């Protein structure tokens, strides 16, 4: 943590987080939810740790090379520990890497592995080759080599992921109960000293800790609430610290109450309509940006959700890490404006009384998804001028006509995989799996195409910029508001990174000021 010169820190230094429901499994190859990786975060340690701005900073790692971005180097510090005060080096890694993608651990992020373009990793998956295949090597104690099999400029800032983290083998090899309280022995600020299970679990410092100099919190308590309200009233009550959600219906009175606790910061997602690029009207640039313009964003986050949701004027979230926006020249307008220039745009397409433009709105029968439908199916219909049918499918069927194109426009999302704008921005790529919109369009690819040879932020983020231009411009999808993730944060509490879109924290940053 860093605490700034002249703060009073209270004495007891001890913090209460709650988490949303029971933690799995404390392994980092066999998590499945939030809870446990909550917990993982402070028990382990990757080669790199992601701060508040989403900076990658150092965490076993030092440094890191790579100027094909194809090649990586990492090179390890010599006093990384683990809880027992044995030492982290580059086998360790080698060892967890393999064993996450060994179809013996079956977990449920090995397909990361392969995301991350470590060579062989789906091949060791599908079981059609041997773990040692896959591209890490130790080079030496402190030197990790990593071969993938594209370029990918932002490796590094998967390597901040717990699927990434290490396990000490001795420790893994002990058996089931080696994740049990003073049985777990992680390289983390903390180390997991007992539990109580769907009560709670207490970490104190490893004191092992590269950077345990700087760890000031000396006990902190995970506790369980899969309780959508009864966690805000316990927090009220004063034991909890730092809550992790709230409903809607509670929301308005936390305002009046507290506003000064009440936190909703944007999040690493963005809820979006996707057109057909490929048939229909929405073949038709004119028609897409006519749609995509008559949505009323405001309207829809600050009276249809009404929960501190923001407008998505761009498709990647404007706090994503090493993401620069230029400003949409959409956002300054007012709706009148954008209402009377689709029409324009409508009318020039051929749309009208003699051809009414005549669509359908798809999505899974959800009634969140129902909800927002019927929001903007509204505006069209005020906005625009245009009867846009609704049409609910069960989740098998809506996926068929997701991946078919079976669609006019359908709803969609996408909650980023790292913090980086590539997992946004590469799913609009011609022959992308996850381009819904099939949006096909050779300006775009080349953009795209640069950003994976640019080894510097500032110039990725210029090409991000001009792929949002292309979107705006093209309107493959329509992108209507960017995600939360409500907390309440006591007065007290400090050092805790709410502006991280991926809400990725580590209790050795908290400490606790006299209240």
């Amino acid at each position: 943590a860093e605490v700034p010169s002249g703060t009073v820190l209270a004495e007891k230094q001890e913090l209460v987080r709650h988490i949303k429901d029971e933690p799995a499994s404390l392994d980092p190859a066999k998590a499945v939810g939030l809870p446990e990786i909550q917990v993982i975060r402070d028990l382990f340690e990757g080669l790199v740790n992601q701060n508040e701005k989403g900076e990658i900073v150092p965490g076993v790692a030092t440094q890191w090379k790579s100027n094909d971005n194809r090649i990586w180097t990492f090179t390890l510090r010599d006093n990384a520990k683990w809880a027992d005060g044995t030492p982290v080096t580059a086998q360790d890694f080698v060892y967890s890497w393999q064993r996450l993608v060994d179809p013996k651990t079956l977990s449920p992020f090995a397909w990361f592995a392969a995301l991350a373009g470590i060579n062989n990793a789906q091949a060791i998956i599908d079981g059609k080759a041997t773990p040692d295949q896959l591209g890490v090597t130790a080079v030496d104690a402190h030197t990790l080599k990593i071969q993938l099999d594209k370029p990918l400029p932002w490796f590094v800032n998967l390597t901040a992921n717990f699927a990434f983290f290490p396990v000490q083998k001795a420790n893994v090899e002990s058996g089931k109960e080696w994740t049990k309280p003073g049985n777990l022995i992680g390289n983390g600020a903390y180390v997991l000293k007992e539990r109580v299970v769907n009560e709670k679990l207490v970490v104190v410092p490893n004191t092992h800790y590269w950077d345990n100099a700087k760890t000031v919190l000396q006990k902190v308590t995970f506790l369980p609430i899969n309780q959508e309200s009864a966690a805000t009233k316990r927090y009220l009550a004063g034991d909890i610290d730092i809550t992790e959600s709230f409903p809607k219906n509670m929301y308005q009175k936390l305002l009046k109450d507290i506003p000064g606790q009440v936190y909703t910061p944007p999040q690493l997602g963005t809820y979006y309509y996707a057109f057909n690029t490929q048939k229909g009207p929405t073949a038709d640039q004119r028609v897409r940006l006519a749609l995509s313009m008559t949505i009323d964003r405001r309207l829809m986050t600050e009276k249809v959700l009404g929960t501190g949701e923001k407008p998505a004027w761009h498709f990647t979230p404007d706090v994503t890490a090493g993401f620069t926006p230029e400003p949409s020249p959409f956002e300054q307008m007012s709706q009148e404006d954008l209402n009377a220039q689709a029409k324009t745009l409508l009318s020039a397409a051929g749309y009208g009384p003699q051809k009414p433009l005549k669509l359908t709105l798809l999505y899974n029968t959800s009634e969140n998804h129902q909800k927002i439908a019927i929001a903007v199916a509204s505006m069209w219909k005020k906005n625009l001028g245009v009867d846009v049918k609704l049409q609910n499918q069960e989740w098998k069927t809506y996926i068929d006509s997701r991946n078919t194109g079976n669609f006019d426009v359908i709803r969609a999302s996408w909650v980023g995989d790292y913090n980086e704008p590539s997992t946004f921005l590469t799913l609009l790529t011609s022959t992308h799996s996850g381009n819904i919109s099939r949006f096909n369009n050779p300006a775009y690819d080349k953009v795209l195409a640069q950003a994976s040879t640019e080894n510097t932020v500032k110039a990725r983020n210029a090409d991000y910029n001009a792929a949002e231009k292309i979107l705006m411009e093209q309107a493959p999808i329509a992108p209507i508001y960017q995600y939360t993730n409500g907390r309440l944060i006591k007065p007290w509490l400090k050092g805790y990174p709410i502006n991280n879109p991926e809400d990725v924290a580590y209790s050795r940053t908290m400490y606790i000021v006299k209240h």
